[PDB]
């Protein structure tokens, strides 16, 4: 149907905007701490602590399959990155501190993303 095509075009355009958001958030992680999944070879107990692991490569896979339907779903995954790290790692660690800085700097990007998503529809 034409309606299905129009819905698909909307999803494609959201995917474009989320890719730009993702790129901007990942720039706020210049140490690449959050770039890849925590390795279960190197941290073998991780899944005993963290039930829903997340990282930027994993988000990028979902994004490129058009697997985010709305900004809320995308933000859920970004918040998992931050929140998982702030539980597994202590306050005095470069990991925790990286997550705080990513959260604080990412807030700005996400605030305007929400306005754009709403504005453009």
């Amino acid at each position: 149907s034409m309606e299905q095509v129009a819905m698909e075009l909307r999803l494609t355009e959201l995917t474009r905007l989320l890719r730009s958001v993702l790129d901007q958030l990942q720039d706020k992680d210049p140490a690449r701490i959050f770039a890849q999944p925590v390795s279960l070879k190197e941290v073998p107990d991780y899944l005993d602590h963290i039930k829903h692991p997340m990282d930027f490569a994993t988000m990028r896979k979902r994004l490129e399959a058009q697997g985010y339907k709305n900004l809320h779903e995308f933000e859920e995954d970004f918040d998992l990155i931050i929140d998982n790290c702030m539980k597994y790692n202590a306050r005095d660690t470069v990991f925790y501190r990286a997550a705080v800085r990513l959260r604080d700097q990412g807030g700005v990007v996400l605030r305007q993303a929400r306005r754009e998503v709403d504005s453009i529809g």
